[PDB]
């Protein structure tokens, strides 16, 4: 996360690390079994790791659970990334306590302006490569379509929106893939791409959640 | 183009003028060797110009290329315009700069209300014939399918979309024909038809260009 | 390849494909047993193919040579693909005619404004999946370093170059990677990133393969 | 490490973890510069701990050195784990003492019935994702080939051996890959893969040290 805060103990304790084999992502909690990550961090056998803020070190509150099931949308395409979420089914349910939590699925969309938080274990640099043991946090609206789209023109497709800074400074990173955007409890994006990291006029692209919500529901009813 | 303004010298950059002796048509530039068009434009041979918004005032600031493919929309229908589209590949590549750009194929569909710019060398009047030697411009929204509905019973296709005042006054007119409506920097619309210019109820229809991204690309990929 | 055109018969016989599992990446030939490509496009087996101009049928001029061997740059970093070239050592040696060649490893570094000639079998749009069956060739200069870097600012190591056109419109794009960029004669790059494909201040990134010859000697030698 | 016990203080000197944020391999210190794990341990960029038992606490002794070369053999097949091994060059010489030493290279290979010992921070568990803080020792015997090849029939290889228990109850385990197997004061082995973890008629399969004597004395000589 570039210009974030490490969070507090009590804070984002939906968040997942993924060990996409060897691959780094982040990931979260949605039911005691299921978790949403980005489609780009795929492999068909992840452990999934809860209940952590400093991955350095041990403070007893880590589930490290492997996936069962992997799900890519059925629409990925990974030349543009669209559609760049997916559903891990864990083999066994994660015991929620104050450090595993879940986030609840969107509602509605949101709007822009609304704050937001994003999370992750990724690149705190963009332009070196520096990371961090404790999560770090991030606040930041959503931006608008006209904005998103003057951003990368020809880029941004229906299921993706723009959340942080145009003047830059501050945005999720390399590392921060796969992680959510939450903003006012509800799971609104998962951490996509972008070009460079907090570039001016280049803010994070972030899959759209909220388009997802049949498919996420049906999913997880039937496997 | 009725009701509108000069444009600003660096707006409609990626305006391309058709001609053939005579200008007859707009178009866009889309990349260095490729302009979009309306296909009841079509001619075999169309030198295309590029440059200055002053078509009189000529210093060296035009490029005059010619065209060396046109190739309409396969299945395009000349007796409602359904399909009203056309690529024209140049026989030479554009020189991109300060007056000649390029505007981005959209990667989704823009809504009704979105706010676009309709620009050409078309008439002025809904009731004489005058023509301006400077590209004129127009901020216009997008209708809602109803109210295009309500204007055109029985005409609109879902190849087709308004755009323009209900109440009448601005719209664009004769000889805009195959021009650009961008929307955030992306290709939205070409100017294809309307009962008169600038009458009440009778806004512009345009081809909605992001029903044609896969075959806008499939044509220039393989051309 | 986006904007090229086919490549003549006898040119561009140096370039090899690699079907690296069900990923393919170009390379090329350097000698009658070793190949040159991407560090990104590394897999465990490799099946090298020369002798190819079009990929989806039998032409009587192919090879198809299984690697031995499949060596990554030391210091090759996968998040911001510094040091992206890989050596591949064919099990037994190709026979060298007007369809296989080798190319010359560079005597030097090439300055700004070299044209050079980068082919491959990728994709031949920037806004789409388009896929050639027949090799694609593209004229194009290396760049300023200034320009590089204003381009991707926080991303150009010194080992990397950018080559093609600040307005955009030809460029390398996916699939192409790991290809070869030669100028007079002598392998200057090895297609290795971009953002997006032929978009404007976002021209192609290339591994400076001048930085590596005495990698590449020492590595013939000691394989 | 499945039914092991804590190293004694001395014990295990030449053990590595190797870290990206957290341990996901061992390794083992093999001169003051090079470190050998398993190639299928790769990530291009490590941080090798050496000098502690106890992952989780800083108490002194440690040393963290940041990889500046990462070579897996040339010859490693994914596929079937074969030449699975790979050494790493710290980009620090490790200070040699009394809590950090190195092991010697294997002078002949050893036979069947040699006992040996393992380590690592690996899961205790072969039912149960557990974790250790402290490094776990396992002392086993080379098993033979007969047994080796009737517990894993067509996947050994003359690159592997197995060691452990035909009975199960004691094993190497994920997480201990790409760590030592010292007999008699040399390493002899590299944790490589094994079907589950303790499993009856399921022995460890390591990759067998002494046939790379060779490849690793010139890759350390040349690079
Ligand atoms: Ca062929």
């Amino acid at each position: 996360i570039v210009g974030g805060y490490e969070c507090r103990k009590n804070s984002a304790s939906y968040q997942a690390s993924l060990q996409s084999g060897y691959h780094f992502c982040g990931g979260s909690l949605i039911s005691s079994t299921w978790v949403v990550s980005a489609a780009h961090c795929y492999k068909s056998r992840i452990q999934v790791r809860l209940g952590e803020h400093n991955i350095a070190v041990n403070e007893g509150t880590e589930q490290f659970i492997d996936s069962v099931k992997v799900i890519m949308h059925p629409s990925y395409n990974s030349r543009n990334l669209d559609n760049d979420i997916m559903l891990i089914k864990l083999s066994k349910p994660a015991s929620l306590n104050s450090y595993v939590s879940t986030v609840a699925l969107p509602s509605s969309c949101a709007s822009s302006g609304t704050r937001c938080l994003v999370s992750g274990w990724g690149n705190l640099s963009g332009s070196s490569s520096n990371y961090p043991d404790t999560l770090r946090c991030l606040d930041l609206p959503i931006l608008s379509s006209s904005s998103c789209n003057s951003a990368y023109p020809g880029q941004i497709t229906s299921n993706m929106f723009c959340a942080g800074f145009m003047e830059g400074g501050k945005d999720s990173c390399q590392g921060d893939s796969g992680g959510p955007v939450v903003c006012n409890g509800q799971l609104q994006g998962v951490v996509s791409w972008g070009y460079g990291c907090a570039q001016r006029n280049k803010p994070g692209v972030y899959t759209k959640v909220c388009n997802y919500r049949s498919w996420i529901s049906s999913t997880m009813s039937s496997n």
